[PDB]
């Protein structure tokens, strides 16, 4: 049950404070508040200090569980999509929220993609003026990590493509089918993860809480995201065709 507060320092750098809710005093110049394994104390803390609640039924608005983006006059909420090990992956969701120009992330597990997000924010030369600048950089880091995963699948697909097409350096036909099937699932999960981030960034673009600097950056990430979706689709066709060729060999032989 941990609470990390990221502040903009006097020297215009970011510093991470391991914050103790029950005793310590709140810092100045907060950029981003990270809640890991929150208990009712941490949930009570952000509500009492930043007016941040998450009921699924309220009087003022119809809350739709069939969306992953919600915005009222003061806050934006995003249930953001991540992939974590279950190689077999599974969906992990992190709640993002904005209040008083501060980014909030609420997470229930620690996973490697979020550690990479932490390291990049702490080491970026970018000057973050508020929490909206943070989420801007996070979307960029998240699309890169999805790209690295498509690249890894690409390496594995080329090895399989060579092995099956030229019938050279093959192993167990069943084992090759297991791998192809595993890569197909990874490809499908990353593409869907990329679709989720497209919908969120596009909804952020419409907010008037987001200044022109962030909208320009989200647009650049969106173009690259689209490139990765194209790459993922070409890649899945290759995997499906390797599976078809491999099944053809089993049956013919
Ligand atoms: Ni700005």
């Amino acid at each position: 049950p941990m609470l990390y507060i990221y502040i903009k320092t006097q020297n215009a750098l970011v510093q991470r404070i391991n914050f103790n809710l029950d005793s310590q005093e709140l810092p100045q110049n907060i950029l981003w508040i990270d809640l890991l394994h929150p208990s009712a104390a941490e949930i009570a803390f952000i509500s009492s200090e930043f007016n941040l609640e998450f009921p699924t039924k309220e009087e003022r608005e119809e809350i739709e569980l069939s969306a992953k983006y919600w915005e009222d006059n003061a806050t934006i909420t995003i249930n953001a999509h991540f992939l974590v090990r279950d190689i077999k992956l599974r969906t992990e969701i992190v709640t993002f929220a904005t209040a008083k120009n501060i980014l909030f992330t609420i997470r229930y597990n620690e996973f490697s993609t979020f550690e990479e997000i932490q390291a990049r924010i702490l080491a970026s030369p970018k000057n973050f003026e508020d929490g909206f600048d943070i989420i801007d950089k996070m979307f960029e880091v998240r699309v890169e990590k999805d790209a690295d995963l498509l690249e890894w699948i690409d390496k594995e697909a080329r090895r399989l493509r060579t092995s099956v097409l030229e019938k050279k350096d093959e192993y167990s036909y069943d084992e090759m089918l297991k791998d192809i099937s595993s890569l197909q699932e990874l490809n499908m999960r990353v593409r869907d993860s990329l679709f989720d981030k497209r919908r969120a960034m596009t909804s952020l673009l419409k907010s008037d809480k987001i200044d022109k600097d962030i909208k320009q950056n989200l647009t650049i990430v969106l173009k690259d995201l689209n490139s990765l979706v194209e790459f993922s689709v070409s890649q899945l066709n290759i995997l499906d065709n390797i599976q078809t060729i491999l099944a053809s060999q089993i049956n013919i032989e």
